[PDB]
């Protein structure tokens, strides 16, 4: 299609590997571009950390308010929320925010260690019926983004369809649901990524991903406004371990598939 060419255009003009993965919920189509190509995750992770703890509390109601301590110890790299908060308490609910919104690196360890490990991410990828996402680190090293590791990636496909289920579908409980979508709604990493390449009236809520070898990922649910959400999923990754981030293929992609609907 007009929009493959397109994508292969651009990819080979960035020098990386592109992956995207659209789901146009109106008719159920799906546009894919290595679709089925590995990826490194990174901080794209998190969302499922999150929606773990989040099926957690429908049965566990208060799970979300549990206090959770914050100690020295547990800082790693990127804590802009729980740096915060050291010597201190954050709700498994602020942490979860802190997760999607911010990326922070220390929250994501503390879900990861509420799920008994990163075995515990995976099974709840594997019981919503996510056969392809796998985590197998913690953060930060979690973004070492090897080519050809297979640790803590996933594909394209399988992770569009994942974030469809867990935000439009329901994987998650309805209270839990309206959580996950409130939560990526008020991300605030995602301005230069697939929002900068769509209409400014559009509603988006996204979360972002960074790591070595320039890998820059960003997925995203989408509510044009009048047309039914689409669910779009870009992963990028390239060859130099400090290659610097390229947010804007993230972005000229997203635009790229904005112009075929
Ligand atoms: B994810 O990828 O987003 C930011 C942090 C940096 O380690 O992780």
């Amino acid at each position: 299609s007009a929009v493959q060419q397109k994508l292969a255009a651009l990819e080979k003009s960035s020098g990386g590997r592109l992956g995207v993965a659209l789901i146009d919920t109106a008719d159920n189509t799906q546009v894919l571009y290595r679709g089925d190509e590995r990826f490194p995750m990174c901080s794209t992770s998190k969302v499922m950390a999150a929606a773990a703890v989040l099926k957690q509390s429908e049965t566990q109601k208060q799970l979300l308010n549990q206090p959770v301590e914050i100690k020295p110890a547990d800082l790693v790299n990127y804590n802009p929320i729980a740096e915060k908060h050291v010597n201190g308490t954050m709700t498994l609910a602020e942490l979860s925010a802190a997760a999607l919104q911010y990326s922070d690196n220390t929250a994501m360890n503390k879900l990861i260690a509420q799920l008994g490990g990163p075995g515990g991410v995976t099974a709840f990828a594997r019981a919503i019926g996510d056969e392809t996402f796998r985590l197998d680190r913690t953060e930060p090293t979690l973004n070492t983004a090897i080519p050809g590791d297979p640790r803590d990636t996933t594909t394209p496909r399988a992770m569009a369809q994942t974030l469809r289920q867990l935000t439009l579908g329901h994987a998650l409980g309805e209270t839990q649901r309206a959580q996950l979508v409130t939560w990526l709604k008020g991300n605030t990493t995602g301005a230069a990524s697939i929002r900068a390449g769509l209409p400014t009236s559009w509603t988006v809520g996204d979360k972002t991903g960074s790591g070595d070898y320039g890998t820059t990922n960003d997925i995203a649910v989408i509510w044009p406004q009048g047309r039914a959400p689409l669910v779009l999923v870009t992963y990028f990754t390239q060859p130099q371990q400090n290659a610097e981030s390229r947010r804007d293929v993230l972005a000229s992609a997203a635009r790229i598939i904005a112009e075929g609907l």
